[PDB]
Order: C-alpha cells, then structure tokens, then sequence
C-alpha cells in the first residue's frame, strides 16, 4: 500500500465513513444543533478586513473534524509546514527549497538556503521592481520616438501567465495611473496577433517572462514581437527600450537585445504556479501600482502566519484541505468548483487549476511507491450568478457529488443603483448553498403544482421532477472586499491547502514531470509537419492525423 | 430500476467491460492492427471543408463499437431523433416540441407543431434579422442624436449569453466592418458598470436577450442601462433607437417599454442553451454580417442531416454520444474535457457546461422512476495550449480517467511566421494524444535517465515519478478551418451528442426544473438584507452568513 492507506487514522476514519455517513444529513445536523455555524466556521480579523471560512454546511460532525485532525498531525503536515517555511529541501525529487513564502515575508526574519539568507536579494529585486514601475508608470521611461509607454504585455506560459492575468483582473479597479496591460501566452499565432493589432510599437513595452529565457512557446511569441517591433523602429538598439526579461538568463537576455539592467531574476525555489509573488508579478506592480502590489505580497503574508502560528483544529487551509480529504478519499469525488461570485474574480478558478492539478495530480509518493488512493481533484468553475443559469442544473438535480467553494466580497467595488445590483448578488450567493443543503421536498412540492393548477394526473407526472433531494455541502468564503490585501490572503490560503493535502497524500506538490513526454513527442513531430512527404514514423493514428493535415492545408474555402 | 439498466444490451455491455476491459491496451491495439485509424475514424466531407472524427485513440474494439450501436437501437435512438424533427412534443414535462433544428432549416421541408408549419415564422423572423443588420451596420440607423452606432451590448444571461458571446469569439476574424460587441450577463454591477464606462449612450444599441423576459439579472441590467441612456437622452421616445429585445414574451417587452417593432420573436420549443440560432443570434449576425450567420445555420443544417439520414455505426454525434455512455457508465467517469487548439474558442468549453450539464444533469426518467445509475458528466476545459501547461500533469500522472476532445483546424486564421506559430501548435495537439495514449514504460523511463548519466542511487529515486502510464484515451476532432459554416458543423454535432446520450438515459434533455429553488430562496433573502436587525428565519450557517454581511458592509477600505 501507500503512506496515507497505511495509517491507521486514516483507516479509522475510512471505517467511520463506511459504517456512519449515510446518517449525516445537513438539514439533521443543523436542526439538532444551533451552534452548528458558530463552531463550523471561522472568522478570521486580518486588521485589514475580515474573511470569514463557513464550513457548516459541509457533511461532517465534530466527530468527523476530529478524526481529519488526527490525520493531519499524523500524516506529519505541521513538520512539513515548519520545513517548508525555515528553507528545507522538502521538493525532493528535485531536491529544491520551497520558498514562496519567502517572496512575501514582510517581517525580514532571516530564511535560509544552504546557509544563507534569501531575504536580501529578495528584497533587492523587489526594489528593481519598485524603481521600474517608478519609471514606467510616470511616464519617464521613453520609447523609440520619445513617446510615454501607454501598453504592457506579458508574454509568458503557464505560471509565467496565469498569476499576473487573474490579479490584475481581480484588481483591475485599483489600476488608475497604470498603463493598459496584456497577456499573450497561446503558441496559438491569433493570440499574438490579435494583440499587436491593437498596439503601436512606440508605445508598448513586452515583459518576457521565462527563467531560462529559452521557453519555446514564450520565446517564440517574444521573438514575432520583436519582429513586428523592429518593422517599425528598424533599429536593433532601440530593442532595450521595449523589452525587460523575467529571467536568470544572462546571456540569451543580452543576446535578444534586452539591457541586462532590466532583467528581474527569481530562483529555483520559486515554483512558476507559486511565482506571481515575485519578479514575475511585475505586471501586477506596473498596472496597480508598487504600493498596491507590497499590499497583495502583504495579504498572503498574515495568511502564512496564520497557516503557520494556528492550532489544526481552527487553522483556515488545513479545515479547508481536510474537508477535501474527506470528499476525495472516503466519498470518491472526483472534483472541486471553485464559485466566486465576483465578475473581477473570473480567471480565479482557472489559475487555481494550475495550482492545485499541476500540483497535487500526482500518483507516486515520497517512498516511490504508487499510491493505492485518490490524489488531486479535477478543479473548475465559472462566476455567479452566470453558473446558475449554465451547470447549477447539474450540480442540483444530477448524479455527480461535486464540493464548492462559494466566495464573494461584502462590500462592492461598484455599489451602482445604491446597492441594488450588489444585494441581489448577495441574495443569490446565499440562497444557492442554503437550496443545495436543504433542497425541496415532496409536500412542498406537491403544494405548488396544486397552486399551479396542475390535474391530478399532471401533478402526479411532474412531482418527482421538481423534488430537490438536497444534502450537497459546500464552503461559503466571504471576505469584506476584495481589496490587494484580501486577495493576497485569499490566493495564500488556497496555496497552503494544496500544500497540506499534498503532505497527507505523501506525495510532491512541488514537481511536475508529467509535462515531460508531451514535450518529447511535440519536438519530434515538429519537423515532421514540414513538406509533402508521408508521415509513418507513429501509431496509425497519429499518422492519419498527420495525413490530413497535409492533404487540407492548401484546400481554398 | 430505470430504463437504461433494465436494458439486456446494457447488462451484457457491463458485464463484458467487468470481464475484459483490463485486456485494453492502446499501444498494443495500434501495435497489432495497422488498420485501427482506418476502422476508427470518420472523415466527413461537408463540400465546404472536411471534419475528420477520429476515435481510434479510444478504449474500444470492433465488438464493444457493435455493442454500443445495438445498445442505441436497443434504446430507440432513431425513433426519437425523428420525433424531435418531425416537431412531437418530447419535451415531456414541459408539453413542448424541441425545434432547434428548424431554426435552421435551410430546405425549408414543413416541420409542423399543432398541425402548423412553423417554418414561415422562422424564416420572417431571420428576414426581420437581416434587414436589422443591414441598417445598423451599413451606418444607416442612427442615435438619438443622429449618429451612427459604434457599439452593440446584448444583455442576457445562461442561454441568452453563452452562444452569442461564444460564437462572435470564435469568428472574430469574421467581424471586420462590423460594430464592436460587447457582454453583459451577471447581476454583479461590476459587469454592467465597466461596460458603460467605455461607452457613449449616443452611439450604442442594447440588445435585451431574455425567453422569459423576466429573468432578474437580465431586467435588472436592461433597467439600468435604460436608466443610464435616458439620463443623458431624457427622452423616452429615444429609447426606440437604442433598445431591441429577443423573447417569446411579447407583453413583458411592452411592458418593458420597447417597441414591438424592436422585438425579435423566437418560440417555446427553442431551448435556451439551444437558442443561438434563432433571434438570440442577432448579436452574432450584427458583428460578422447576416450572411456568416447563414452560413453558421447551414454548417448546423448539414450535421442535422448527417444526424438524421447516416446509419448509426457511421453517424458521429451518435458515435461520441456512446464513446461518452461507455465512460460514464461502465468506467465511471466524472467527466468530459473539451480541449480546443484555437484561441478564438476559448469559450467553447464553457458553452458546453450549459449545454451538455443543463441538459443531462438530470435524475428521474420518462417513467417516473429515478436513475440508478450515471447521467451527464462535468464538462470542463481551457484551450490549447493554455490548459496544456496548467492541468495536464494531472491527466497525464493523476488519479483520475478524463475522457478529452481535442479539436483543431487544420488552416489558421493567422498564418504569421510562414506557419512557424500553427505547425507548433499543431505538433502539440498531435504529441499530447499520442503521449496520453503511448505513456512511458518504467524501462523506457530507466533508459533516458541512464543516458543522462544519473548515477544508480539518482536513478532509482527518480524512476517511479518519470514513468506515464499512459493508456488514456482521447478524441481529435479535426477540420479544414473554423469558417462559420464549420463552426455550425461542430456545435449541432454536440447538441446531437447530448441528445442522444439523454434519450439512451430515459431522460429529459430539454427541461431544466433544477433552476427553480435557488430562484425561489434567493427572492426570500433579498428584503431580508435591508436593514440592521438580525436574521434568525434560517438555519444558522444563512443566518450567520447574514450576520457578518450587515456587520462588515460599512468598513472602510
């Protein structure tokens, strides 16, 4: 067996579940116990607003939490956590510090790697970073004509990417006196040009985001971006004047034509799902702002004291990943929404796809040996209340188990109509997890078809259709805006609950050696594409894919 | 039981996939049979381009296909196709025809409903359409003030928001000449608040999508855009040149204050989640031209008649629908990616949420009795290669079986670089099949890191995580180019999917009654926001919800 299979905690609870939990019924739990939401629930004063963790309405009883606990602390996860913070190696198979944690540690306490702290250079790049934006968002930093930079644009994959665009999109209000800023990431040569369509080169400054500046999918975006710039400056010196470098790459930085001076290093510590909080978020500091951005790397602080100063039993990641355990690895649910009612929040569930599948959709453990248990869930979502009115069908009347995460701030960045939209917002928010726990019944039912007019013959038909079976939990998270801060906390919060089931699974978190072979296979296929002659080197598939694709590419429509 | 599992085609199905499904092997299938890409595609000549339907990376032999299609016969599938063409009224608990297909039939054959075809109203509402269209983009309808109109807002939610938005995304490259269209569709005033902000009331048309016309989003978002037009116009006949409204509910859009004039008219048996094709299109029409958006009718024609006239072993929305039954049913399968290599459809996934999960999310049968087994899946996604370098290390190393569409078109809308951007996109799309399918053996894996010079100790510790067990089936779906035409070609071929998959689960595709409670709570919560006082009316999680609301909504930040 495996490490977590093996612990008698975790076969404990596995009983617990097999002989108990067709008892647990949520409108049961909270009719027998009116404290149920004020010891289910944690209201955390961050002094900058509070965040509130609602896990009432989840299938567990103080039992059950108990239970998960146990198996927190017996699975090793507090060691694990003071490992990871004080600069230990814990990414083994790499055999890598992880140190995200690091790039946001307000207070400067020393954090050491191979006996030497990082905090200096941290804060070294952070203050390039300061006097950059400085520059830049001015007006003082010139392009090729003399002109003020009105455009930025990331070009950069996967971490390099997703961080930078979910946050400025969640933070976009507090972008006044910030340049316009876009994300090309897309191999995909509309995604380039769709962008460059709506720029002016002597306007525009690329930040390429890629620690070994030789990223092919980055690279070759970076590289048709200068092509389309030089067009138009027709000087290779002006180069400089356009493109900065989130890299360590020295040499390939110069060779592109970069000023070393404005390459914005990270380190290998630094995961590229963990990586906004770094040079990498330097599209986040240029559009929101420097002071806002020290406000995000704020937020994510307190919520690492948190994770790292809280008894398990009210520690906000390690409730929030013991509720998935319990989902994942007794109930056998394959996955977790992600629904913020919050249009700014609309690429939230998108990055945390990366963070937590890219992370934790992993099957060897720290033995080497396959796990005989379920790891990572498959995540997704889209923003309420448009989700009601596409899936909630689903997630109400299926045959699927799907844990949410309902999340929205109380107070609006855009209160319009005194409040209307924002009330209405709310209401929704809430009515949503209270239908999902509590359902209709069959009398309630019964009573409206018979208001309705219905026969007896169609009342009779239609009954069972409009029973709401209910019992489907869900964590409410509501915060009181969402400021820099909040959301810096926020997205801290998810990181650590990653970091915890990971722990409890035994397996590496921090590594991602499944993007290797579809690397391999892409880099062999490449040159294949090239001329007329017939592909037989793959599996008959492949091939035929590759046949068509020869035989249609010059066929006019 | 339930109609699906009382079935003897099923049972022997189920009872074949227990004895012999383990014996499936992929790379040894292709391995022993040159022919499996042959047996296991369909190329489809539509005369405006090809779409090959290539199945071959599945787990399946000649004799599970011959099960799956006596499984379809067995449950009637042709029968019910033809009552859904002919106009019978299938969607049983709502007494309604579902008519998607004759918003676009281009024979212009009678379908009848109640003994009248339905046909000519179809096609004065198209008439109606294209001379709109016409006016506005030509420049000749003008602004209150005389101007022509720069910018088109459809407002809708759910079915009155996702195709459109879908759509005019995927055919971008389509909408030169056009107005610029814009998306307002969650209640959040976020939404509506920054739209307006990049806009002038003198040179914009609101487009209010709505079946009902009396969703609260929807209203509540036409209420304040009308407010905010007439602020500046104030005056009401104004409101004729900047509003049109797409319904069924002729007395709510009076009431509303436009002008029947203004109202595109679509009917009852025009599902919401099928409705792009109808009135509901107007925005996808305005911004690429009435003439795509024939085109975009008559690509979903020709699969409709592929659908109806093709026998079933040959019939591909027949064939996906019991690729998907076999996933879901026999290995359990949470859910479906849907995986473009195409930026511009970077909401296609998210379309089919609603189409697919609203549509077969669904839990009792045409008998009455409740589903004892799996109904429609979760469908998710991200386009290539964005949700390649964020998530598939999961369904490469994960725990999880993800059935995955991978679609791409053969011609890209953007051919910079010579091609250099589309041939690595598409050796991408190519690899990552062909890696899911091949994986990598643990000898194989000992070889390269033997080659990398790791030493016996490095080797061993590193082995186990650099192994892909690969054996993970996928579809590719490729085609010509993503024209309209194509593009209409695709979406008919899924709604055909979900079609059949939900009459082979005795269930009803085309009602969605799992919508009403969260409605009904939601209404109950709003007055109760208003105010100081506490909420003691729910259970204490809403209550509490409630509480730290009413607390926190007056903190500065």
């Amino acid at each position: 067996m495996a490490a977590l299979t093996r612990n008698p905690q975790f076969q404990k609870l596995l009983e617990w579940h097999r002989a108990n939990s067709a008892n647990l019924k949520l409108r049961e739990l909270f009719e027998a116990d009116p404290e149920r939401f004020n010891n289910f629930s944690l209201n955390l004063n961050t002094n900058h607003g509070h965040i509130l963790v609602d896990y009432s309405k989840n299938l567990v009883s103080k039992e059950v939490m108990q239970m998960l606990v146990e198996l927190a602390k017996s699975r090793g996860v507090e060691a694990a956590r003071d490992n990871m913070f004080s600069g230990s190696k814990i990414n083994y198979t790499e055999d890598r510090a992880v140190l995200h944690v690091a790039l946001r540690n307000r207070s400067n306490t020393p954090i050491k790697v191979d006996g030497k702290d990082v905090m200096p250079e941290v804060n070294r790049v952070l203050d390039k970073m300061k006097s950059f934006c400085q520059r830049v968002r001015s007006g003082d930093w010139k392009g090729y004509t003399g002109k003020s930079i009105t455009d930025i644009i990331n070009i950069g994959i996967g971490g390099s990417d997703l961080g930078p665009l979910m946050v400025t999109e969640a933070l976009k209000p507090y972008s006044k006196g910030g340049p316009r800023v876009w994300f090309v990431s897309n191999i995909d040569g509309t995604h380039i040009a769709k962008t460059l369509a709506s720029l002016s080169p002597e306007t525009s400054l690329f930040i390429i985001a890629s620690k070994t500046f030789t990223t092919q999918e980055t690279i070759t975006n970076a590289e048709t971006a200068k092509e389309w710039f030089l067009e138009a400056a027709k000087d290779p010196s002006a180069v400089a004047k356009h493109f900065v470098a989130l890299s360590t790459n020295t040499a390939k930085v110069k060779e592109f034509g970069i000023d070393p001076q404005n390459m914005f290093e990270f380190w290998d510590w630094v995961g590229g799902r963990y990586s906004l909080w770094s040079a990498i978020g330097l599209s986040i500091a240029l559009h929101v702002g420097f002071d806002h951005f020290e406000q995000l790397l704020s937020g994510a602080h307190w919520m690492d004291q948190h994770f790292l100063k809280t008894p398990l039993e009210k520690n906000a990641p390690v409730l929030l990943a013991l509720l998935g355990i319990w989902y994942i690895n007794c109930y056998g649910c394959e996955t977790h929404a992600l629904l913020p009612y919050d249009q700014y929040m609309h690429r939230f569930a998108a990055y945390f796809q990366q963070g937590d599948m890219e992370s934790n959709g992993k099957y060897i453990t720290k033995s080497g040996a396959r796990v005989d248990h379920q790891t990572g869930p498959i995540v997704w979502g889209e923003p309420g209340t448009n989700g009601q009115h596409a899936f909630y069908q689903l997630i109400h009347q299926g045959t699927k188990m799907i844990p949410c995460d309902f999340l929205i701030p109380v107070q609006t960045q855009h209160p319009i109509r005194k409040g209307l939209h924002h009330k209405i917002l709310l209401a929704n928010f809430l009515a949503q997890t209270e239908a999902l726990m509590k359902g209709k019944l069959p009398e309630e039912a019964r009573k409206e078809l018979q208001a309705a007019g219905k026969s007896p013959e169609d009342l009779e038909k239609l009954l069972p259709h409009k029973v709401f079976e209910g019992n489907r939990p869900t964590n409410s998270i509501v915060f009181t805006k969402l400021t820099p801060f909040i959301l810096g906390a926020l997205i801290a919060m998810y990181e650590h609950k990653i970091f915890v089931q990971g722990i409890m699974w035994d397996i590496n978190s921090f590594d991602q050696w499944g993007v290797e072979l579809g690397k391999q296979l892409a880099k062999k296929i490449e040159p294949e594409l090239e001329g007329s002659s017939a592909v037989t080197s793959h599996d008959s598939s492949t091939n035929g894919l590759i046949s068509f694709i020869k035989q249609q590419r010059d066929t006019k429509l």
